[PDB]
């Protein structure tokens, strides 16, 4: 734990991968994460790989 | 054209998916962007997806 | 040309300086584009400097 | 912990604040991380503040 998930959100979506969007709140500040996840063939994330975290 | 790629590199690799730098120049001024493309099943890149561009 | 304009704003002003916001669409997604407006003595912008495009 | 810091360096210095560099190593992908340290008045470190990670 420690660092707390507050908010998820997919910015676009293919057969194969998706964009994703969370937010982070670590020690009172504010982050916006983007990642790359990766999809299998049901459809499922089986990857995460992040791109970047800024302050927000 | 009016703006230029100047660098293109692999930041991470999937059998589906790609995370793409360009370094752009556009009227002096130099881009980083940060795209995924998404590859179909002979390995190549059919469609990108711009994710981040900022000032460096 | 691709990508549309959907959406400008003023989101700070100065002497010299004004911070412009622009929601742009292309290819089905949605983009915020934050730039920076040069202003000259006749209150006018005489440059716009695009500092950040990310996908919303 | 997954990730493995791999570098720092010190950027830039101030009476008041650092500017830190790193560089994060996680599941074999390369990230430079940039924080701002807080000084106090006996010339130590107070507080680190991540501004901003990014896949490099």
């Amino acid at each position: 734990m420690g660092m707390v998930v507050e908010e998820t959100r997919d910015l676009a979506e293919t057969a194969d991968c998706v964009v994703i969007e969370a937010i982070l709140v670590d020690d009172g500040l504010r982050y916006r994460q983007l990642s790359v996840g990766i999809k299998d063939e049901n459809g499922d994330i089986i990857r995460i790989v992040p791109i970047s975290t800024v302050l927000i």
